[PDB]
C-alpha cells in the first residue's frame, strides 16, 4: 500500500529542543485527515542526525501506534556504517514501521560495489521492506542506475527514492527495473514529471504544509491526468521553492510553526529560518492559501 | 607541539573486521621511528564511520599510552550532531588525546551561522584543543573563510584542516586569521604550497606509507625551502595520486598490507582495493621507494 504522497515528516521539538508529543500527534491527525498516503518518520526532514537511538524508535512507535494500520509508516534508518543501518533497521521493524527508508552512505564515499553489498546485507539481515534513497547533494556520492537495477533484484528492496531532481536519471532507473520496483520522487518541484514517466509517488517536504494538495497532485500524475498535475504543480511551485531557501528542514519548520502546528524548536547544527528569509516564505504560503 | 607531518592513521582490522592491536602498535612504532610529527587517530582515514564508541576510545587510549607523551595525539571527534560531537570530544579528552579533530556537519547542511554555533558549543563544552576540518567533497557543505575567522577567535579552537586543495582559499584563511591560529592541509598533493603560503602542516594520508619523506617535505616547506619541498613533492606525486585511485582509505590500506604492516580488513560499506587498481598502486609504491 506504499505510494502517492508520502510526507517526509518533521520532528517537532519544544523551545528547549525536547521532543513534543502533543505536536507530533496533531501532525499525524493532520495527515490522517487531509489525505496523506504514507508518513515517513525520522528521515532527513525529521532531523535524523540529531536524535538519540532512543528518541528515534520512540518517534517511530508513537506514529505507528497513532496510525493503527490506516496508512503506511516508513522509518528513516540509513547510516554511513552498514552495522548501524542494520541495527536502526532492526529497531524500526520490531517497532512497527511498515518499511524503512535508507539513504546511501554519506561521508565515507563507498564504491558502487560497496553500496550494493551494503544494501544487500541490510536487506538480508532484517525482514522488512526497504527503500533506497539517493541524494548526492548531501551524501557526496551517487548510486548509479546499474547499481540500482542490481539491487532491484534483491528480495526486500521494494523501491528507490530518487532525489537528484534529474528526470533523465529517473527515466533511466525506470527503464532498467521491473514493474514491481517502485520509483519515488525525492524532489518536490519535479515529482509530477517523474510520476508521469512511471514513478509511483513523492516523498515530499511540501506535503508537510499542503497535504491535501499534494495527494491530489500525486493521484492525478499517477492516473495519467498530466493536465491536473501540472496545474496543481505550477500553483504549488512557489511553496516548493520557498521550502528550500535555506537547508531543509529549516524552512518547513518555520512554516509549520506559523500555522500553529509545532513549537519553535530545532537542534544544532540547524538554526531557525534566519530573519531575511521569513517574508518570501510567508508570501508563498499566503498565495498558496495554506496560511491566510 | 602540533604541526608538520601529521599522519591520518588507519585503524587496522583483521580479516573478520575486528580491531588489531598488534598491528596498531607497529604503525605507532613505525611513525615514532620514522619521524612523524603527530598522529591523528580515528579520523576519516581511520574509518571513523564504522567504529562503536567503545572502539573509538579504546583506540585513542591505546595510541596515547604507547606514545607516552612524545608526540601529540589528535583524535577525530566530529559528528553531524552537536551533542554527539561534544560527547566524542569529551571521551577523547578524558582519554588522553592532546587535541581533537572535528569535521564539519556532513549531511544536514547547516547554515554558516549554524556551523559557528555548533563549533563554538564544542569549544566551550570541553576543555581541550580543537581543530576544524573542512572537506566539502565529502560533507556536501563548505565552511566559508568568514566563518573560520569568527571561530578563530574562540579560546581553544587552535586551527583548521583545509581540504579543498584550493590554494586561493588557503591564502584567504591564512590572511584572515591570527598567527596563533594554524592552517593545516587536507590535500596531500598541494600541502607543500599550503605551508609555503603560511600553513603549518599536513594531516597526511601519504604519510601512512612514507612517514620519513613526508616529515622532510613538511620541514623544508615550513622552513621556506620551496625548492626542496617541491622536489620532494613531485617525487612523491605518483603516490599522492595513486593513494586515491578509489576513495581513501581503500587504497592506503592495500598499500599498508602489501608492506606487511596491517591485515586485509576494511569495514562495510568500504571494499578492498578492486583488482584493477593493484598494479598502478604497486608501481607508484615501487617508484617512490616505499616498496622495493
Amino acid at each position: 500500500m506504499i505510494a502517492g504522497s508520502m510526507v517526509a515528516l518533521v520532528t517537532p521539538f519544544d523551545a528547549q529542543g525536547r521532543l513534543d508529543w502533543d505536536s507530533l500527534a496533531k501532525l499525524v491527525d493532520f495527515h490522517l485527515q487531509d489525505g496523506t498516503n504514507a508518513i515517513v518518520a525520522v528521515g532527513t526532514t525529521g532531523e535524523s542526525a540529531t536524535l538519540d537511538v532512543e528518541e528515534h524508535i520512540q518517534v517511530v512507535r508513537r506514529v505507528v501506534d497513532q496510525v493503527k494500520g490506516r496508512i503506511p509508516v516508513i522509518a528513516g534508518t540509513g547510516a554511513n556504517s552498514t552495522r548501524e543501518a542494520v541495527a536502526l533497521t532492526e529497531a524500526a521493524k520490531s517497532g512497527g514501521a511498515d518499511a524503512c527508508l535508507l539513504v546511501t552512505p554519506y561521508y565515507n564515499k563507498p564504491t558502487q560495489e560497496g553500496m550494493y553489498q551494503h544494501f544487500r546485507h541490510i536487506a538480508e539481515a532484517v525482514a522488512i521492506p526497504q527503500i533506497l534513497y539517493n541524494v548526492p547533494g548531501r551524501t557526496s556520492c551517487d548510486m548509479l542506475p546499474e547499481t540500482v537495477e542490481r539491487l532491484s533484484k534483491v528480495p526486500n528492496i521494494i523501491g528507490i527514492k530518487e532525489a537528484t531532481g534529474d528526470l533523465q536519471r529517473a527515466k533511466e532507473v525506470i527503464e532498467r527495473v521491473g514493474k514491481d520496483f517502485l520509483v519515488y520522487s525525492g524532489d518536490d518541484a519535479t515529482a509530477v514529471e517523474l510520476m508521469l514517466l512511471g514513478g509511483k509517488g513523492n516523498i515530499s517536504v511540501t506535503a508537510n504544509v499542503a497535504p491535501r494538495a499534494m495527494s491530489d497532485l500525486c493521484a492525478a500524475a499517477m492516473r495519467g491526468d498530466a493536465a491536473a498535475a501540472r496545474a496543481i504543480n505550477d500553483r504549488l511551485m512557489p511553496l516548493h521553492k520557498a521550502l528550500f531557501i535555506e537547508s531543509n528542514p529549516i524552512p518547513v519548520k518555520w512554516a509549520l510553526h506559523e500555522m500553529g502546528l509545532i513549537p519553535e524548536g530545532i537542534r544544532l547544527p540547524l538554526t531557525w529560518l534566519s530573519p531575511h528569509c521569513h517574508d518570501p516564505l510567508r508570501q508563498a504560503m499566503r498565495q498558496t492559501g495554506v496560511l491566510a
